[PDB]
């Protein structure tokens, strides 16, 4: 099947707890996978216009690892769950991909996570101002803009509106797409 393809896919690339223990600053992402309309799909959030870290953009559900945190896996699932309303019972986590290094100091561990068919986001509105779809395929054709930093615009055809998904976001969107999508019969 499409998930089960999916997933055998996805773990072939997990590096699992290698690197979780080493003494960052630590954050973690979920990376939100659904099925819709015979395709698979990522879920971004907008951050509200009210936050001191990065107003206003798009980014996946996450955030910053707590003391009740029992790994970095707990992290993106508690943080995923305050910002949409993301039940455990609703998210498969398949694997842990590569970290992402900045600032010298710090450490984002993202997480892919299979979604439920009948979750129906919720978004919180001190953290996030939207929540949208993008199917996966848009990542390996997408509408590029440059600011030189590149940039994706992606108009959802429901209703016209454009996002701008840009950075790490980005490059973790395109990495996902390649590892599913790449060399498949039609
Ligand atoms: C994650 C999920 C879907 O997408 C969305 C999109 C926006 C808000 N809530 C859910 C869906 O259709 C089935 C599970």
């Amino acid at each position: 099947s499409m998930l089960d393809d999916a997933k055998a896919r996805l773990r072939k690339y997990d590096i699992g707890g290698k690197y979780s223990h080493l003494p960052y600053n630590k954050y973690s992402v979920l990376l939100p996978l659904v099925a819709k309309e015979g395709k698979l799909h990522l879920l971004f959030t907008v951050r509200s216009e009210k936050l001191r870290r990065a107003p206003g953009e798009v980014c996946f559900p996450g955030g910053k690892r707590d003391p009740t945190d029992m790994d970095d896996a707990a992290t993106a699932l508690r943080e995923a769950q305050e910002e949409v309303g993301l039940r455990p019972h609703q998210v498969e986590v398949v694997c842990c991909l590569v970290p992402c290094l900045i600032d010298t100091d710090t450490l984002i561990t993202p997480f892919v996570g299979l979604i439920d068919h009948n979750f129906q986001a919720q978004p919180n509105p001190a953290e996030v101002k939207d929540v949208f779809l993008v199917p996966l395929a848009y990542f390996l054709h997408p509408q590029v803009h440059d600011q030189i930093n590149h940039i994706f615009e992606y108009t959802n055809p429901e209703d016209g509106v454009t996002y701008q998904i840009k950075g790490m976001t980005a490059n973790l969107a395109v990495l996902v797409a390649f590892i599913i999508l790449e060399k498949k019969p039609t």
